[PDB]
């Protein structure tokens, strides 16, 4: 009775945590299956192209689909062209810029944890290191090596190279350590960087931490009472016009919001500490 | 009891995500079908059209399917030829252009993943590409070849070659990671397009978020309430036209809208700020 | 019926201890999969930067990792830079270094349970010990070995050496057993050190252990009567201000707390036996 | 119906025999897992340090890992350096010593039982004794042995000894069984001590058999009342401090125990035939 409706209290309270357990568990599994089926070197001129594609153009699709799936990237940018100065008040000519920065950098943790995983599995930075043609850089893997090193690097992972085949096996471990050094480079340096600029906002923030723990309660259940606000109203509306068709008769008036209460209320909101105002509906209200 | 009018809130909300989803899961397993199972390259001089049927024909057939289950565009063509001048306004002459785009960019995005996955499975291209017969494009293929390469070319699939049979084997990994970048390149400029005219989109409506989401919640069930008044009015029509027949009786009149006002009620909806009306059957009952 | 509701009180009370008996066996299982699947050693004179990676950057994610979860770290910060003294009274002006070394102390606890788990288990220090390149260390590990021992050290891990390949079994023998007596020194003075900072707060508590159990009991429903007066205090104006849009009503005054009361209710609690308090929302009540 | 309220009392009151025949099913899985899975023992001159870090650090954790759980080591130090001749107390002087012992005796039970199962399984002293380097203890294992024993001695577990190979197969028996003499030496005597340690104490004992049944009656559900009281208490402070905040009015008065009463019921009992008192708490009610 009481034991399910104990660890879902325990589930819902933990909710950004398994959301980015559960985008972590499927990456590993998409780069363990383009990797083992799809991706096999070929052992050409086109080496730097063909590794450099399966490893950046997997992480700008995942951009770009997290731009689609963000909820408050729609919420600022619907009815732009109408008054492009709603979005830009001249109180706060700077708000733009903090939320549009908040859309890109909780976009960028999908990219970031593709070329993480790609770059811990070194078979796309060996085949694309291998067709390096560069002065420098050449010089460090090719140390100890023979005379043909300069020119037959990029054919050790299809073998078929005649250079007495043990020094392709160190050649090709050489590659696969200087992958995963810098892929763990990426998530130290990542997750350093999304901890100083999360600890930045919540120490610049102009309420404490009660009243901001009430400002996220009210936030949650606006919407929910949106939601039903919405669909009553709207109940309400199509049974006037459904039978003022099949009777042809004339209908009584419906109250509506007009159009300049509508545009009011969907401004950015910006919290002010003379006035505490917990939404940009909740400021026209006491306001008119 | 909760727990599943809980989960069921979170699924049908996110209901434009698992229909893309199961429409790219369908299109991976239908294209590892025919290349396993149906496709067998010839080496012969009609290279060049067997690979190139099986890769934008079941595009083409696609094409089509999706203007078949798109219920608004038999919502705009319906009656077009008894008076065209309802669907060009004098008004706004350009919304046909606006609709009919909408209905072609909706249903392009089945093609456009279909052209992906078969890109990224390497079979077609490498069968169409060595019957190319050109004067460029083959001297790329061809760099550090034999002499033998600008003939023996479109029988590399086959094996089936006097040419030393470790060259049939890199010839076949230079084209088969040809069509895996060309395929990347269709998915990297497919998915920025689509948010480039999404985002354009929504900039230059006439609402804002919130007036928006009622409209899009009163149009969801102005058709559910449609559905009830026809299937309403519909049985109690047919009840009098039985009991007239088997019992040679006179009828009743019966009430219905006319002809006009059923072709005013199914013209094209444009907003307007000034009277706002969210729907063209709300905008007869409000006018008359 | 009472079997089942007298197992979940001792499982209730004793929580700290399956949290920690979880975050153990969860390393153990994540140990010996980097060490198996994805760590292979390269016999280069890149062994020192390989082997130390592996080592000590999975446990800076861990710390990080800490800091996010520590429900106590964002109470603390949370708007500090809108007035810096309450965070630093002047009674107290020691405080805040107290709390800040309760935050790192409670974190730092999954970096050791990695480090000692990756030390019993002598796959990274083998591979990194062996590139020492040092005067010092080197003579202890070739003490009674042939002289291409200063050389021909770093290839002992993948074989590979003209050195009578059953001293290579012996010389790794020599380093897996370093690395488990060096992983021990850390589990016994880990454990020695959290008992000596745990022992020493306890001694030097203001309040005995009576008056702190009542304590820890108000102070964990405290919390829970917060949550049940937020979310009842936003149903209603939420219900205010949805009602005043649609019907173009003007609203009733509702009674909040004023901005000086959020902030007094935030502060950082400290405890005095003159004046006995057990939450610093408790001590602006009875003083106001 | 009974069958099931018969069985769970003849189990929860042989309590104190089920957790230690638990403790003991742990020991011996966790030992069988280490020298099977982790022990190897290098035949190298760190043989000493080796074998003596596997069998005294695992007891060394278990020691501390003793103290953490014991609930009543945190009931005694608890506020010791507000007032620290509370725990010293001029009449029994004598009292900090027993409990203290009693802390002691009680958490070496999990050391004693891992050195005992470890003797037990002679790998780990065998792997230390082959190190020893001494004048004596050394002839007794080289008696009857060639002039080779006191030199390559601790290389007989790897073998790899030109010492005709079955001498070296009875000298891994006669370590192996000099090891499994000493695990039956420490049950034997402490078991005894055991014994005489715990007749000791209740034949010392104050009171006869049947009042310390009382006593121990008392004290089990004077702590089961004493969490309801708490938590009724705390229901109530925290509901007067919710409802003077968000109202802004003046509380009621709260009636609490002072800070001298709650020091006063935290020392130490210690029973007096005279006044009998079943707790410390008691005591102070009775007095005042
Ligand atoms: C990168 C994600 C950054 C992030 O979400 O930090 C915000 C949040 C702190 O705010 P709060 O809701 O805990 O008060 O932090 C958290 O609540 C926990 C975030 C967990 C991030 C790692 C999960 C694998
Ligand atoms: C359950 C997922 C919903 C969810 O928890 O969203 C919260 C999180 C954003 O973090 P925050 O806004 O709560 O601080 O967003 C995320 O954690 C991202 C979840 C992505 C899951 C995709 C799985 C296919
Ligand atoms: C997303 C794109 C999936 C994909 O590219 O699969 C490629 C592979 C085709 O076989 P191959 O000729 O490339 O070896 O297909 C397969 O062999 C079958 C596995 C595909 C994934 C199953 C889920
Ligand atoms: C892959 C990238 C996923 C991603 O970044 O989604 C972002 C979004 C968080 O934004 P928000 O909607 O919580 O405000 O997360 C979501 O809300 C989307 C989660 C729902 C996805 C469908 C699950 C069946
Ligand atoms: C100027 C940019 C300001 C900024 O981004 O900080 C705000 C945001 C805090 O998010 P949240 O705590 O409200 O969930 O912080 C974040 O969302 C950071 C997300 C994590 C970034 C990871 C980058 C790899
Ligand atoms: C190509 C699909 C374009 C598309 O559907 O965009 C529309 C929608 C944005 O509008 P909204 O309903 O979220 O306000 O976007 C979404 O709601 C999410 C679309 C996700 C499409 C990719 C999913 C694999
Ligand atoms: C359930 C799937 C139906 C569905 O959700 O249709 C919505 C979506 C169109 O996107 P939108 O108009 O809602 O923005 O249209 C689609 O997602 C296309 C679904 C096609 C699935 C076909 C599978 C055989
Ligand atoms: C849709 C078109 C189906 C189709 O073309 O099947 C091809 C194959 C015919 O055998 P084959 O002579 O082409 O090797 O058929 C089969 O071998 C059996 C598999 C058919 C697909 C399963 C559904
Ligand atoms: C060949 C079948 C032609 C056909 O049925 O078209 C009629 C119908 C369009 O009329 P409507 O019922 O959608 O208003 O179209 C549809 O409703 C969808 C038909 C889709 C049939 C193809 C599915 C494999
Ligand atoms: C293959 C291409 C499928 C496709 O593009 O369907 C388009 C249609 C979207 O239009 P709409 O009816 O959602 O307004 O989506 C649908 O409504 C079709 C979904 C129903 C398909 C049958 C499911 C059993
Ligand atoms: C002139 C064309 C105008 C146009 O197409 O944009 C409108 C439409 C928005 O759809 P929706 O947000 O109402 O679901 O946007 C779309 O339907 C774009 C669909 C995605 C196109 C993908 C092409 C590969
Ligand atoms: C390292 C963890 C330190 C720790 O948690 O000690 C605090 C606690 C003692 O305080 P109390 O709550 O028992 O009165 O100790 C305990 O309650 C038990 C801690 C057990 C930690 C090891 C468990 C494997
Ligand atoms: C159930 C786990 C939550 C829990 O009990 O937290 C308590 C403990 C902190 O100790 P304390 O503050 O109670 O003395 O914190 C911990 O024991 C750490 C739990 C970490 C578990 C992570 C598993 C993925
Ligand atoms: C987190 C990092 C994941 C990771 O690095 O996996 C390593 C491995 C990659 O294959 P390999 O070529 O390195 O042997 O991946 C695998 O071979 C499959 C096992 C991955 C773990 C499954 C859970
Ligand atoms: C990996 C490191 C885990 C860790 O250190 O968690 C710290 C945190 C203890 O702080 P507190 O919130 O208990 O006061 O413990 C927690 O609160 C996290 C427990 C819940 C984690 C999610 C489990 C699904
Ligand atoms: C100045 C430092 C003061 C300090 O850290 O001691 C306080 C804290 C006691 O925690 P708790 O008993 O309140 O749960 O003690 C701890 O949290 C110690 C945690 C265990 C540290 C293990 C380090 C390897
Ligand atoms: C059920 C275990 C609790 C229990 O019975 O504690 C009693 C016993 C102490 O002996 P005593 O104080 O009853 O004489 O303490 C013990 O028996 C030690 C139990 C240790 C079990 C640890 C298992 C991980
Ligand atoms: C606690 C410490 C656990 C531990 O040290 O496991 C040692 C072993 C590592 O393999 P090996 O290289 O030492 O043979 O690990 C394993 O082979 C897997 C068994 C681990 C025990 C299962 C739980
Ligand atoms: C390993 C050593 C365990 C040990 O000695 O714990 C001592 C403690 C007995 O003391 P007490 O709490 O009965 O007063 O026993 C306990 O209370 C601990 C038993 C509960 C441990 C968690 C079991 C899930
Ligand atoms: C001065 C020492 C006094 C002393 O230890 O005896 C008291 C104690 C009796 O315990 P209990 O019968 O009250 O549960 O006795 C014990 O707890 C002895 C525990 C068993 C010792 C085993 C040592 C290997």
């Amino acid at each position: 009775m009481d034991a399910f409706q104990g660890i879902l209290k325990f589930f819902l309270n933990q909710k950004t945590v398994i959301g980015y357990s559960f985008m972590a568990l499927l990456t590993v599994g998409s780069e363990r299956l383009f990797s083992v089926v799809a991706f096999k070197c070929p052992c050409s001129t086109e080496n730097m192209t063909y590794g450099l594609v399966f490893l950046f153009a997997p992480a700008w699709v995942l951009l770009i689909l997290g731009f689609f799936l963000n909820n408050r990237s729609w919420r600022l940018f619907t009815g732009c062209c109408v008054n492009p100065r709603k979005i830009f008040p001249r109180g706060h000519s700077c708000r733009f810029f903090y939320v549009l920065g908040q859309i890109t950098l909780s976009s960028l943790v999908a990219p970031v944890m593709w070329l993480s995983v790609a770059l811990l599995n070194g078979t796309f930075y060996e085949c694309a290191m291998s067709g390096t043609r560069s002065s420098g850089l050449l010089e460090l893997i090719c140390k100890g090596k023979p005379k043909e090193c300069w020119e037959e690097l990029h054919k050790v992972s299809c073998g078929k190279t005649s250079m007495l085949p043990t020094v392709n096996e160190e050649l090709k471990l050489s590659l696969q350590a200087q992958s995963q050094i810098l892929g763990w480079c990426l998530i130290c340096s990542a997750s350093f960087f999304s901890l100083l600029t999360t600890c930045y906002a919540r120490c610049r923030s102009k309420v404490s931490y009660l009243q901001l723990s009430f400002w996220k309660t009210y936030a949650q259940k606006e919407k929910e009472q949106l939601e039903n606000t919405f669909l009553d109203y709207a109940n309400k509306l199509s049974e006037r016009n459904l039978k003022c068709f099949f009777e042809n008769k004339r209908p009584d008036p419906f109250p509506m919001p007009t159009f300049a209460a509508w545009e009011a209320a969907s401004e950015l909101h910006s919290f002010h500490q003379s006035q505490q105002h917990y939404s940009t509906l909740h400021r026209v209200v006491d306001n008119g």
